[PDB]
Order: C-alpha cells, then structure tokens, then sequence
C-alpha cells in the first residue's frame, strides 16, 4: 500500500528511496520492442504485482490492471538506483 503519484512517459529516474508511480501510458502493442522498462541497482521494481527488479522488459509484456493503470513500486537503497520507462 502506497499513495501513488501519476507520471508521464517517457520517464526516467536515478536515485535513492521508495516511490509509488502510476501511469496509463504503457505500450500495449506486442509488435513493439522499443518501449521498455529497464532498471538496475534496485531493491525492488514491481509493476502490477510482478517483480521486474533489475531487468529489461518490453512494456507490452505487462498487462494493465483492471482499472487501466500500471502501478510501479520502486525501492532503491543507493544513490545510483536507475529506472527508465520509454
């Protein structure tokens, strides 16, 4: 449980802390491999209930929640936590 802040894509962030971001802008096209989520140096990156910590994954591989959103929960313990969402 976290209070989510809405974000726009493309998105990038590099930093420490624990954040709850939501968007309705992910790619839903199975043909697309340009619009990815990528991260490293994270303790957690979970999106809609699935662990995507420290991986490259195409957005189309991640279904929307029933409400049409993608709920992204980020945790980094270091300065250099990294996430990119195209």
């Amino acid at each position: 449980s976290g209070e989510y802040t809405e974000i726009a894509l493309p998105f990038s962030y590099d930093g420490a802390g624990e954040y709850y971001w939501k968007t309705d802008q992910f790619s839903t096209d199975p043909n697309d491999w340009s619009r990815y989520v990528n991260s490293w140096n994270l303790d957690l990156l979970e999106i809609n209930g699935t662990d995507y910590t420290n991986v490259w994954v195409a957005q189309h591989q991640i279904p929307a929640a029933s409400d049409g959103y993608w709920y992204i929960h980020y945790k980094s313990g270091v300065s250099w936590g990294h996430v990119e969402i195209k």
